[PDB]
Order: structure tokens, then sequence, then C-alpha cells
């Protein structure tokens, strides 16, 4: 079936404030996350919502940054790195943070 990983507009939201993307991270179930930048920075992070509590991860965009740089995952493209943590569980990093971008804040959701 087609993944709704492929559109942007299904994770990415575009700069919007931090404090709305609360909102947005603000009544999704855990596995819910959505694609925006530090704000004003050219930088870019993933926030997504933990079981536990909303966090906001932050991406890298260097030839060895794009995030995680440590497993060498070389990610191609930001599309692939939004699919691979799908399968990854954030738990590493403070090992509490188990939670996939499994969900898009975006869904289309025609059918």
């Amino acid at each position: 079936e087609d993944l709704p990983h492929h559109d942007e507009k299904t994770w990415n939201v575009g700069s919007s404030n931090r404090n709305k993307a609360e909102n947005l991270l603000r009544g999704k179930r855990d596995g819910t996350f959505l694609v925006r930048e530090s704000s004003k920075q050219g930088c870019y992070a993933c926030s997504v919502v933990v079981d536990g509590e909303v966090k906001h991860c932050v991406i890298n965009k260097t030839a060895t940054g794009y995030g995680f740089a440590e497993p060498y995952n070389l990610y191609s493209s930001l599309k692939e790195l939004v699919l691979h943590y799908q399968h990854t569980s954030l738990v590493q990093h403070n090992d509490s943070l188990n939670v996939t971008l499994a969900y898009p804040v975006y869904a289309q959701q025609r059918r």
C-alpha cells in the first residue's frame, strides 16, 4: 500500500512556531510526529509524541549529519530518514524514548 511518508505534508507542517507544534503534539497518541524547523534556523527537527511525553527531535543537515551519524546510516535523503526511524525505536538516547515515526501528523485519510 502507498505509505503516507512519501508526502511531506503528512508529516511536514512547514516553519510553524514550536508553540503551535505543541497543539499538534498535544492530543496525539504516541507514534504521531511531524517535521519542522528549529524555527528561524536552517536546521530541521522532527517532533514526535511519546506515550510518556511530547519531545522535539532535531534533524541535522550535513553530509555526516542528518541527525544520527553513529550508526553510519548515511541517509540518502530526508524521506528515508523519516522511514528509517519508523522501524527504529527512539528508546535509545535515554532508553525512555520508546516511539517510532510510524504515524504522520497530517494523514490525508483519503479512504
